[PDB]
This record gives structure tokens, C-alpha cells and sequence, in this order.
């Protein structure tokens, strides 16, 4: 059985380590990469987590996929933030892609950076190759030229909140502060649409706003071409699907570590017009999302099928954080709901 909120282990004992994470399955085999996290403080001590399974019950300890560097001065040196992990297999070039969540050493969360490396083999080691904020230079796809033509004086919209500043967010003032150096990411995923596109979605714009950006053929890269949805609404910690020609997006607020409400949200096309639904958890403390927080979505084609991963954060010792589980259930117009079970098993 699948028993959410209660203490996982692996096949040696030891307890599963693989938080804000994501699955992949290859040749024969299910692959969980997450945050490994430290019993005291919140920083990584090591960098992402790796654990395989042929049944989604049994997970072995595959060791530290992406590790944290020795060198001096490195973009991934000891002491840099990784999180949210999420990979990817290209088809054409056989590789397997790995893009996260990085804050360098001794910044804090300022540089609001998304990451890269690659690894020929599923369970790693993976190579970095780069990091940065998204898309220098370049304006999203749906910004129109009202907007794109607008100056904000930034000593005119210092106190975050007011009417006005909420206005001049939702116009794009935040991106075009951004525009030069790139647009911020901070929590993230990843999706491999059905013509074998992929897309990198972020929080972006100091986490007050959505983006949506298409990455290169190798998926190493963006293309340029991206979109912004729901400006000033703090949607986080995404987790995508798609099912029968139709995109479903579960996020949460914007809380620290504190459990809310989380959001459905729903689009026919990748980069055309998204729209917020009620939130897709029910029953008792679905209010707050059974206490957990969104991380991934993950499909079973073979049954035409899904399932909702989230952490259950427990920020004084951050190790000790438990994992939610539960399938997702469709109603009569398609919708996706989920319910919790305390135990629940695979078909
Ligand atoms: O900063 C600490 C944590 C992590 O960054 C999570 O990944 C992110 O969802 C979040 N939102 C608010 C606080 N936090």
C-alpha cells in the first residue's frame, strides 16, 4: 500500500530522501529524483536524490544523481540552494536532461536562476552545464504593445500592494525591470508535450507571475518564445498533465512553508489562454491541501491514468518531511478531483 504522511524507507532502511520531486520510468524502471535534505537547517549538504523501483512500492537507493561541487567559485559549489529537480528523456539525442531550481552560494534567494545538466545514463552521474535567468532580452509572446510601450518610474511604486503597483504587476512592470538580464525562476517544472516539444513552467517576477517558455530541440536551451499567465495571482510550486487534448496545472499559494489552499488551473493549447478553476482537492482539510504541497504529476499511459505527489514540509527538520500520494479521479465533465485515503494501491 501507498500510506501518505507516514515514515518511507528504501530496501537498505533508511529513509527516503527525495523531497520537491519528480519520476520518470526507462527501460523497465520508475526513477524519483528529489532534494536531499539535511536533519538540521535547509540547505543541501549533497544536491539531488536518486531511488529506482520496477513496482512503485520498493525503492532502491541509487545514490546522489547531481552532486554539489568541490571547486571554488562554481555555479553548483557547496553551499548553492537546489531545488524542485525535475528530468526529462529527449528522444532525439538519447540523453537524459535534469533542470532545477538554483540560488548560489551566499545569495540567499536573489539570483533566481533555473539550471541545466545531462547525463547518458538515467540514475546519473549527471554533468552541469549552465545556469541563468530566462530569455535575456526577449518579451513574452502574449504582452501586447500597449504594454510593451509602458515606462513605470521605479521610485514611484516602492511600497509593495497599493492599487497602483498591483495594476502596473499585472501590465508587466516586473518584466520589463527583468527584460535585460532575464526573467527570474524560482519554483518549477518540466513537460514533454506529444510532438516532442518540452516546456519549462516558473514562478517568475519575484514569484508574483507564471511563465511558460519553450526550450530548444536538445532541450538544453529556451527558444525565446514563452508566455506569462495569471500576474500578481503567486501561483507555485507547479505540477502539470495532460489528458484527451486538454492541459491541467495544479499549484499551490504563496506561503513559506505554511500549507493553503491549492489551485486548478486549465488551457487547450500549451501557450494560449489559461483559466483558474475551484480548488481540485475535497473532503476533510482539503482547505489546505491535506497539509501538503504540490510537486508532480504522474502518468500511467498503460492504464490511462494519474497521480498527485506532494511534499508534507516539516521545516524544523526538514529530512523529516513525509510525502502524499493519491490518484487522481476525473467527474462527469472531466474535471480532475482528489480525495485522500490513508492506504491505497496500485492496479
Ligand atoms: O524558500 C523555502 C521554500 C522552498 O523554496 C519551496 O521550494 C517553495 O515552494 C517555497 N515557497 C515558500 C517557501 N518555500
Amino acid at each position: 500500500g501507498i500510506a501518505s504522511g507516514k515514515v518511507w524507507r528504501d530496501t537498505d532502511g533508511n529513509v527516503i530522501n527525495a523531497h520537491g520531486g519528480g519520476i520518470l520510468f526507462h527501460e523497465g524502471k520508475y526513477y524519483w529524483f528529489g532534494e536531499h535534505r539535511p536533519a538540521s537547517g535547509f540547505v543541501t549538504e549533497k544536491g539531488i536524490n536518486c531511488y529506482s523501483s520496477t513496482d512503485l512500492y520498493n525503492w532502491k537507493s541509487e545514490g546522489i544523481a547531481l552532486a554539489v561541487s568541490e571547486e571554488e567559485g562554481h555555479d553548483i559549489e557547496k553551499g548553492c540552494i537546489m531545488e524542485r529537480p525535475k528530468v526529462i528523456y529527449n528522444a532525439k539525442t538519447g540523453k537524459f536532461v535534469m533542470w532545477l531550481h538554483l540560488e548560489l552560494k551566499g545569495q540567499g534567494y536573489g539570483p533566481a536562476r533555473a539550471a541545466v545538466a545531462v547525463s547518458d545514463s538515467p540514475a546519473g552521474p549527471y554533468r552541469f552545464i549552465r545556469s541563468g535567468r530566462v530569455n535575456p532580452g526577449a518579451y513574452p509572446l502574449n504582452m501586447t504593445r500597449k504594454e510593451r510601450k509602458m515606462k513605470w518610474n521605479p521610485e514611484e511604486y516602492k511600497e509593495w500592494w497599493t492599487p497602483k503597483w498591483y495594476e502596473a504587476i499585472a501590465k508587466g512592470m516586473f518584466v520589463k525591470r527583468d527584460l535585460k538580464d532575464g526573467q527570474m525562476s524560482r519554483d518549477m517544472t518540466l513537460f514533454v508535450d506529444d510532438d516532442g516539444k518540452a516546456y519549462h513552467i516558473y514562478s517568475s517576477e519575484d514569484n508574483l507571475t507564471l511563465q511558460i517558455a519553450e526550450l530548444a530541440d536538445d532541450y538544453l536551451s529556451h527558444t525565446g518564445k514563452y508566455i506569462r499567465i495569471f500576474p500578481g495571482g503567486h501561483n507555485e510550486a507547479p505540477a502539470i498533465f495532460k489528458k484527451e487534448g486538454t492541459y491541467w496545472m495544479i499549484t499551490s499559494g504563496c506561503t513559506g512553508w505554511d500549507p493553503n489552499k491549492a489551485r486548478l488551473l486549465t488551457a487547450d493549447s500549451m501557450l494560449g489562454e489559461w483559466k483558474q478553476l475551484p480548488n481540485p482537492c475535497v473532503g476533510e482539510d482539503a482547505d489546505k491541501t491535506f497539509g501538503g504541497q504540490s510537486t508532480y504529476i504522474l502518468p500511467l499511459p498503460e492504464k490511462g491514468q494519474f497521480f498527485f505527489m506532494a511534499d508534507m514540509w516539516r521545516p524544523k527538520s526538514l529530512a523529516d518531511s513525509r510525502y502524499i500520494w493519491l490518484p487522481v479521479q476525473f467527474d462527469d465533465k472531466g474535471v480532475p478531483f482528489i480525495k485522500w485515503m490513508d492506504r491505497w494501491n496500485f492496479d
